[PDB]
């Protein structure tokens, strides 16, 4: 998913206690692509963190560049001179927000204990085209564990200061990043949305298991969640927030 929200305003006591908060959080968020959301990382110290970091991960080397050469293209035939290695350093990164292929070599580097982290989540959304109307956008379906929007976590990959070019006019930055995985749809998820759904973990024990085993072990629970497990609280316009 690309559009989620984090209701819960007590829950950093039970879930994230022994993390070492230095961020003010929000009572509520509605998370986008690229915007600051709330996250407990693992660290290289073998501690945890509650911090603030940027939804989307660094592109493939392979895919940036793309970027960079189809840039070059329209700077040559301009007839402008270019540094290949400038351009691709330069080439924004809007992030990715999805891990999908577990064997992509792009994300083999970051599924170590030190790449872990819990996303909260209380509802995601996914498109909902067979909603649209005629003069209207694609609309939305939430979802939840239940109509009280009980705590949930993505199963979340984090890089911390990852220099790059986000924004186009902020220019290079040094931004903590975040993503997390998604896998294929159940059947309640896919009659809306046939792309995918979302990995999450409802309970502790699965918490724990993705922020200390080894990627061998915790790869295993990247799988959809059963069909009863969820439940759609809602469908709303595109744009609809709660912030």
């Amino acid at each position: 998913c690309n559009l989620y929200r984090m209701e819960d305003k007590d829950w950093v006591s039970k879930w994230a206690q022994d993390a070492e908060s230095l961020i003010n959080l929000m009572p509520a968020y509605q998370m986008n692509p690229d915007q600051m959301g709330p996250i407990v990382r693992n660290t290289a110290d073998g501690k945890k963190q509650l911090v603030h970091a940027r939804w989307g991960l660094p592109s493939p080397i392979f895919v940036q560049k793309k970027a960079a050469e189809a840039r070059a293209d329209k700077l040559k035939a301009k007839g402008k001179a270019f540094d290949i290695n400038e351009l691709i350093r330069m080439e924004p990164d809007r992030g990715v927000t999805n891990v999908r292929k577990l064997n992509l070599p792009h994300w083999t580097r970051w599924f170590g204990v030190e790449h872990r982290c819990l996303v909260p989540v209380t509802s995601f959304a996914e498109p909902d085209p067979a909603s649209k109307q005629e003069g209207g956008n694609v609309p939305n379906a939430w979802f939840a564990r239940d109509e009280a929007k009980s705590l949930m976590f993505f199963a979340g990959i984090h890089v911390p200061q990852w220099k790059s070019v986000r924004k186009v006019r902020d220019g290079l930055t040094t931004d903590d990043l975040y993503g997390f995985l998604t896998t294929d749809p159940n059947d309640l998820v896919k009659p809306i949305h046939e792309k995918a759904m979302p990995v999450l973990l409802l309970t502790r024990e699965e918490t724990e298991i993705w922020m200390r085993a080894p990627w061998d072990e915790a790869k295993h629970l990247a799988r959809p969640l059963p069909n009863d497990a969820l439940i759609i609280l809602s469908r709303e316009p595109y744009g609809s927030s709660i912030v």
